[PDB]
């Protein structure tokens, strides 16, 4: 079974202007794109984005770094949820394994290009957060056969 | 002291068209192609090729997804039965290191996209089972004194 | 807060024509270049860079394999003496994580395309044993305020 989850790219990622890297590293797994969205992400959203932290020292300071263009995208594949956590490696870059995007792209947690769900039922939440129902396309990758046992 | 092993691009390979990308990964180590050829796998030769899976339950579905277009390989180098078996990644994609090539392009073990000897006595059994020794060429590569110690 | 790191294209490095491939993985961290210098290493030079290894019997062949083009460098970022051993990795390649530029490089210690300096004590010795002071620039990155938290 295949499951979806969120990935955002930050404005780092976009001011940088890497967002067609980040995509392929996506892609090239055969992980399947289900919505994408480019918007300029305010206080209001991004507390409820980060509802778990409500109440930290840290919190104003991240709403800052995030208040800026991003790119919301949802992707689908098998264990995605934990697959794309390892493929973009740990927060702080400089402890990420080589050949995660954290270790190839930064150098600090602050500026980490990409947020990622960290479980199924953030995945579930932060979907339905950034994204209607309406905005979440179904299809079928024609290389499905190739791609999944 | 050089090897040589065996390296077999599978069908998913081929019909994602990665073919070249893969080479890629081998030629940038200063690895030698020793030999290449693109064939249609049979069950005949599958069944020898997987002999240690002999009457496991997995085995009719496993050739069944092999018997396809293959690109069969020979790469020479240091130390290149266990260095490119650390390339691909863990049989499981989803437990290959990222960087590999199982980890950087695949999702499950059934469509693992590569094949490469595990050992000296089994690169020497695919070998001989895949080539005759007379599609074996042996040059030196011209940059051989920046490449070997 | 950030440092500097003596990092250096060796003779193989040169010669196997990757010069550019190696800067743009620095480049990528958003680490900047402080100074670079194109030069033939000489065994005088040498003998001062490792000097830890005078009398050791692998020393004159070292020099030897060392005694050719190279390409000097300062590059700087957060902790970016550590962080650019990560990245090389281990002394012999086949140690090394893939991901890393000697994993994906090389297949032996002495030919292992890049060096970079292991400690800030080191890596102060040899910025001043291979560059003048002058030849290290001070310039900001202009996305600055999207690298550094």
């Amino acid at each position: 079974h295949v499951e979806q989850t969120y990935l955002m790219i930050k404005p780092d990622g976009i001011q940088r202007q890497v967002v067609g890297e980040i995509i392929s590293r996506f892609e090239k797994r055969g992980y399947r794109i289900a919505a994408m969205k480019l918007t300029i992400a305010t206080p209001a959203i991004l507390e409820e984005h980060y509802a778990e932290h409500k109440g930290k020292p840290f919190l104003p300071g991240l709403i800052e770094k995030m208040t800026g263009p991003v790119l919301c995208m949802v992707f689908e594949g098998v264990d995605v949820i934990a697959q794309a956590r390892k493929m973009m490696g740990s927060t702080r870059p400089g402890e990420a394994a080589p050949g995660t995007i954290r270790a190839d792209f930064c150098q600090q947690a602050g500026r980490n290009l990409i947020h990622g769900s960290d479980s199924a039922e953030s995945a579930k939440r932060e979907i339905s957060l950034w994204f209607k129902p309406e905005e979440i396309q179904s299809y079928k990758l024609a290389l499905s056969d190739y791609i999944f046992e």
